[PDB]
């Protein structure tokens, strides 16, 4: 058959290293990852969702006006958890806007605040609503390897908090720590190739979801410990 749904896909490579968490590894996923992709791992679509609806959350606080980190988490709130249409009607486009946000505004050209939001509760779905589009596991490509990687293990421990947090902060915060359990993490090298992708019936919406994780996998990152640069990828040829 195929899905009937378009499928938008680019080639990227790690520009930085990145650093991935095994989970529990499925005898699938395993088999792929020993056994084609030298021991690569891939990313969870997952991961690619929401590190794409982050970076909305983040440029849409922009259109909204207190203090920016109490604004983001409003957005991101009422996105994830209740009625972003609701929460978000008096948004308008600002006056100054971050690098982001200019390029957030050229994937939705000519569109006004409260229809890009209809796009976006489309695009990734809310408490209510499906969303209408799939956002695929991104693939080590397997023949477009040069050289068999060479990757690293190490162990780390996880620590969840809010991202957007008052005043300057250390991670963890003070009386706050990671958790009791180690997990494993593989660095894989800089020019691995990864397939990326998303799909969904509505081409045209399905391209600026594309755009998006573009944007997002360039400038944000995907995996562990993004915030010192790692897990930057960009697309080739």
């Amino acid at each position: 058959m195929l899905n009937s749904l378009h499928a938008i896909t680019g080639k990227f490579k790690t520009q930085s290293r990145l650093v991935v968490g095994l989970g529990d590894e499925s005898v699938y996923e395993t088999s792929i990852r020993l056994l084609r992709n030298y021991g690569v791992p891939y990313i969870p679509g997952s991961a690619i969702k929401g590190v794409t609806r982050h970076l909305t959350y983040y440029v849409l606080a922009e259109f909204i006006n207190n203090d920016f980190y109490k604004r983001a988490k409003t957005v991101q709130d009422a996105f994830m958890k209740g009625d972003p249409k609701e929460i978000l009607s008096n948004a308008k486009v600002p006056e100054r806007c971050s690098r982001l946000c200019k390029e957030f505004l050229r994937i939705f050209g000519e569109k006004k605040v409260p229809e890009i939001i209809d796009e976006l509760i489309r695009i990734f779905g809310t408490q209510k609503k499906e969303g209408e589009v799939v956002f695929f596991d991104a693939i080590p490509i397997a023949e477009e390897i040069a050289d068999k990687p060479i990757l690293e293990l190490d162990i780390m421990n996880p620590h969840y908090g809010p991202y957007y947090q008052s005043g300057e902060k250390n991670v963890p915060p003070p009386g706050d720590w990671y958790d009791p359990i180690p997990i494993f993490f593989l660095t894989v090298p800089k020019d691995v190739p990864f397939l990326v992708a998303v799909g969904g019936r509505d081409r045209e919406l399905t391209e600026k979801a594309f755009s998006l994780v573009k944007l997002a996998l360039r400038d944000l990152g995907v995996g562990a410990k993004t915030s010192l640069g790692y897990g930057r990828l960009v697309e080739y040829v």
